């Protein structure tokens, strides 16, 4: 198959890795410096958040330059030298497309909101390049995305005496894709780095391209018709190349992302559904939405593979939950306020859990067993916290952790002249929670997932089988098998925090013996009925192979 | 009017309110020492929790003998002493008359167990006293209360060879309600205390007395009407005296455990149905479900009045919630399994809160604002924690703190003597949180407690109005009117912990000025639309008269 | 711009904050074990009472050395350790430099007092460093700072047999400032600890450095010109370092000792005229002196920031108000006789508002809010009281209260062995106030002031924005904007203890919608002419933005 089908990926943002020279800024230097880290972790795709020339209102995703290296990270010289140090090392490596809006810094809106018309009465070419109307009056009713900071997608232009449209802050206005000198100018913006190597393109905020005067503007056919374009770009100058969209809608929707055998849109899509289910299943001690949710996924191309995923930079997401669903995920997962941001909680994944290792194994064993290809959020593999007096969602994106010197090793610089400080709280400060100290632990969440992630590749129905749920007759234990290639793997799981009695439903294996993955000890062959008792310890996970 | 109606209620334990002789256990002596105290506080009426001998398998609740002092808790003396003391006071007192079942140990079982007929030949009468089965396959599929205990309300007994029936514990065997001897042994058991000056009782599990095939064995016709014999008794020869239900169901079924006028059963009945939905309102900042449950409960007899409650010596019962609602609840009021018992949370109302006064203050206000008459748990009046160490529900039953001396002021007996431990932990422990400390502290809880009952009191509208909500233009704001006399108040409580605005509809009031109740100071008068708006702080609680 | 503009500044006495040797008083090891305590409060720096050589006959502001390390406190290695630890923090430490006077022990006085000359005939240079007098007839009409103590600023010297000038004890003679030997002794002593990388000062008692006749001898141009030539100094030998002065005068003496842009004195100075009138407010319900006097200081100088205060190590002074508003000062908070010390009111803030933790938080938000920087008395956040039996000023200087065990935590040494005995009173006794305690409850102040304080962080307006005072038509509700880089703040505050209704004018701001900076809820957009109509709870405060 395609490579990002058996691919690890791993997300991390350059400004936050490595400071190679002591300013107190992440740069490409001091990420090169960390490859042989993520290499023998067992990452094989290195996704990295925008990296352009921005003002940074919204962490580099208001691109003010699509053709650069933003100084704080170095060169273009630089760039290079780190791609040509991770293909040395078998990664490839993805970078952030923000295709939906540009910084308002950004020379082509510098341009158009001098007006329609130039001094000297000829069109302003760039004004058609964003969306502009003179009241603000039109896509009324349409879901605003940044709630705690917008109140309106329409803002007006002081020099323009226009309003111009923004899905996101107001310093990042939409371009408008209904003119085609747009759907060019990112075409071109794609060659550039496909040009020097880059492997692919996360594609962001992909929902938000058209808007259509009554209609959500979401999802809409006109923006899928982009998103094929762009795909039939790809496919014809740079093959091989990886398209991931980022596409937080519901099941019916998502699905919608891939395109058609016969008109193909992205390789893959993140599986925005699952994640939020995962989390209120932990805590319900309940996994039907779970089993709800993937079920209402439907079936995708075959070029198609999801992401999967736990965390990420952004907030942990209740736009595409059930309002209850949501007041739930709130009172579990956010008693302080500080916690809620804009439909969402922005928490990183050891506080949501609160620091139970057993529980943090649990998820991450359903996130490498679920079928897609795992992405790995930068420092969740050592069990990092958050700041939350951090405005915005940076409170998930301080400082990476490597060992207990100054400013935890991610540069020499003071933490507070850090471009975000490294944390240094009793329970995940980097006195406690760094790659040095988990690689001379003999038993580190670090050492636990590189291990994990080894079993994993021992086994490509992971990558590749198919999923097909078990009856268990016991709602905190969710079981399932993945059939690939002759192997037939079984994944039991218990989202309780105490022992949990199932009955699974192996009527089609009867004869055959389930034995664990790690070490090879064989369990009871299923007899009779099928039907095969199991009792499982709080949080546990069983990866175990169906005999022949 | 009648008494109970203005009454402010109060439960205690005798065992753990005070020790008068300094063997570790709490006595009517030392009961005796704190009226003045609880005379202080505002409080009307005591309820004591039972004071009979029994072996203490629920606390006192498996009772050994109706017509005695348990040992602990002195004499029946001490107890004539007592009732003269608090009457002296302008108190009333109620006891708990635990008719549904009595202990193993009481000597009627004892002698049930020994066969339907004696040694001798004759006919044992006390074998029909209870409840009993060759198979133990009736009344199956009928709920079990102590699911964590009991697997079955069918038990074995090894002398008589047969199974008998226990709604709880399996040492506290039903009484059999269709033999008319066992009704006559609870009202002659009613007439001793009743003879000896009690004021009235709290009437123990009065939905389960009558089991029949088919039903759920809960508000059986055949129940009430044991119930309306028993009120019917109680008015003819003790007429002013008092009977509560404790009725746990659905707010159509628990009004049917009034009567009606033509035929009367209590006089006051727990209003269960909108205790739990308190709580969720608080975590929601939605105030909807209290609107809706309050709403589903019928017009009640005219001389009923609701007993109204935040805790009790139980848990937090989550047994008339949907199961979304329950699990819900659980997910955020009982983050530990050791928090769960019973379909329930076993938490103190200071712990339920995380101690936040503001939070505390704001169900008081609700508590003392809603229509009907409030009774106090013990120590939630100076914030007292629980202990969750401890078995059952006893970890809500530590003694009362006086005082930051030895074992709170609850004894001269060591923490380890005592009947329960004296709770010491940082937060809620007795050198933290005491009588002591709030009676000199000018601000304290408990002078919080003492004064806005003193508020109450001189609102009979409090007590006696009717109940009107108000529409506020946002589920975190409730506001209602409560109308008695020629008095109208207007009670708006803010159940978010942000600032809240809103829009109240006091149309009917146009021309009104609404007035603090606290300060005489008023608000703009109401015109025009009489749609008001209206700002909150966190938590916030406006208690206000609308000017006539 | 400059460092102390954002910082958060905390008062502490090495004394009294944390023993580390068991000998019953604080010193700088006990001091350096306890920096991570004041670094996750949100302290950045640290304001340390005198640390020198003295017989503490005025608790260490009488010096008798400038150049060593008490010895109560340890050695000079110990206290270069603090410095080192509390900058590997990102801490600054200032100390407190007490320029008007030395002790009677000072090397300095004990040869003054000799003569004007030495037994050999020969000269006494340092007769002429303290100020004397042959009948003590000058200055006259003066006034004397510690009434209840001192009679007269003229003392005579037993040996000398002449007068000497005190403007504090009798034990602190004033040194000489026409005297240039003197003002080169103080730059030395300045540059002894600002070698050694002490930050900066406060410096204390500053107007009443030079005496005229014919004059009050306060804010005298001589006293000016010394302390712009102390700034000068320190602007070139030591760039970067604070000088923060304690002039309590009324609000346009006040402004004086920031100097101007051309001849620069301090770069802060305590907005003394302010604190009382808190304190006034909050009794009288009603903010118009807040406003009077706020709006009686003129603009400061462009490195001018003020130091907003509650309360500190003194008495509330009472000095810079009317006859009348000192007299109400007196019947509001000071009941009995024993409160009141020289024109003041020798309490802790909790003591002042009754406990009233409603009133505490108010207060304390409006010192985050005005503009300066602010600083907490240490043992404030956490609510501690005062021992009114310890003399002159010492009622608020008792040990720091860290847990429940010996001394509180304080030392290990008992409580009656500790230099001022910790509080063990059933209000605000360590038993009930301590550290360890504040931080298990989810709810206490500390964590309160810690969170209040990340608030402030998020939101640099209230560091170094300007202020409009904003009418509401209610005196009871004070409300103002802060607007610094195009962010807007709205604060509105009510000091009465009821509900309060008023009308902001908010006009400057219609289209805009406030929303709380806690939780993002938006309050109706500013409609119409901008009169916004609000209600308000008891001792609230609405921590507002203006989305722009
Ligand atoms: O709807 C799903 C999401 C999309 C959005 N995420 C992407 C789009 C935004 C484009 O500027 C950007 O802030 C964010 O980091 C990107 O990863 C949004 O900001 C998230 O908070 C949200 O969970
Ligand atoms: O359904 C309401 C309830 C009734 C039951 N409460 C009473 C019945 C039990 C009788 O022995 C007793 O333990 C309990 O204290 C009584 O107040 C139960 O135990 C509670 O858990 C529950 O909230
Ligand atoms: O007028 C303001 C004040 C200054 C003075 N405070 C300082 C000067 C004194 C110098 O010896 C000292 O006692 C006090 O602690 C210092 O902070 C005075 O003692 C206070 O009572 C008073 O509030
Ligand atoms: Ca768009
Ligand atoms: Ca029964
Ligand atoms: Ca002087
Ligand atoms: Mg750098
Ligand atoms: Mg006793
Ligand atoms: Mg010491």
């Amino acid at each position: 198959p395609e490579w990002y089908k058996s691919a690890v990926f791993y997300e991390l943002s350059v400004r936050t890795f490595q400071d190679g020279n002591g300013d107190g800024k992440g740069d490409f230097p001091g990420l090169t410096s960390r490859l042989d880290y993520l290499k023998n972790l067992g990452v094989d795709c290195l996704w990295l958040l925008p990296w352009f020339p921005s003002p940074l209102r919204d962490d580099g995703y208001d691109v003010a330059d699509y053709r650069g290296i933003h100084p704080d990270l170095g060169t273009l010289d630089d760039f290079k030298v780190f791609l040509r140090e991770a293909h040395a090392r078998g990664l490839w490596v993805i970078g952030d497309l923000v295709t939906n809006h540009t910084s308002s810094d950004h020379p082509w809106f510098q341009a158009a909101r001098r007006g329609p018309t130039l001094p000297d009465g000829s069109p302003n070419e760039y004004h058609d390049y964003y969306v502009w109307s003179d009241e603000g009056k039109e896509y009324a009713d349409t879901r605003i995305i940044f709630t705690d900071t917008e109140v309106s997608n329409w803002t007006l232009d002081e020099q323009a005496g226009k309003y111009y449209w923004h899905r996101f802050f107001a310093s990042q206005p939409d371009l408008n894709y209904d003119n085609p000198k747009v759907v060019e100018e990112l075409h071109g913006a794609a060659r550039f780095w496909l040009d020097l190597g880059l492997d692919g393109f996360r594609v962001d905020a992909v929902p938000y391209l058209i808007e259509r005067e009554g209609t959500s503007c979401e999802n809409l056919p006109e923006t899928h018709e982009i998103l094929k374009g762009f795909r039939a770009m790809v496919d014809r100058e740079y093959p091989g190349r990886l398209l991931l969209a980022e596409a937080n809608q519901w099941p019916e929707e998502v699905v919608e992302y891939f395109g058609t055998e016969a008109e193909p849109e992205f390789h893959m899509c993140f599986n925005f559904p699952v994640m939020p289910r995962l989390y209120m299943s932990l805590k319900r001690e309940d996994t039907s939405s779970i089993r709800e949710i993937m079920g209402r996924l439907p079936k995708i191309p075959s070029f198609g593979q999801w992401c999967i995923f736990l965390r990420n930079h952004d907030e942990l997401t209740l736009e595409m939950v059930t309002d209850d669903e949501r007041a739930f995920m709130y009172a579990a997962y956010a008693p302080d306020a500080r916690m809620k941001i804009n439909v969402g909680i922005r928490r990183r994944l050891a506080p949501l859990l609160d620091n139970d290792r057993r529980r943090i194994e649990l998820l991450n064993t359903v996130l490498l067993a679920l079928p897609g290809s795992p992405v790995l959020y930068y420092g969740d593999e050592i069990g990092m916290g958050d700041d939350l007096g951090l405005p915005d969602r940076n409170g998930v994106r301080t400082p990476m952790q490597w060992n207990a010197g100054t400013s935890g090793g991610f540069s020499t610089a003071q933490p507070s002249d850090c471009f975000f400080p490294p944390i240094q709280d009793p329970v995940y400060g980097f006195g406690r929670v760094n790659v040095q100290s988990q690689l001379q632990d003999p038993s580190s969440l670090l050492k636990w997932t590189a291990r994990q992630l080894e079993l994993r590749r021992a086994h490509p129905a992971f990558a590749h089988g198919d999923l097909t749920f078990i009856e268990t007759g016991n709602p905190a234990i969710l079981a399932f098998t993945r059939q690939y290639d002759g192997e037939t793997l079984l994944i039991v799981s218990n989202f309780a925090g105490n022992a949990q009695a199932g009955l699974l439903d192996l009527a089609p294996f009867v004869g055959r013996a389930p034995v664990t993955l790690s070490g090879a000890s064989p369990l009871p062959v299923v007899t009779g009925n099928g039907q095969y008792p199991v009792v499982m310890g709080k949080y546990d996970y069983y990866w175990l192979r169906l005999n022949s």
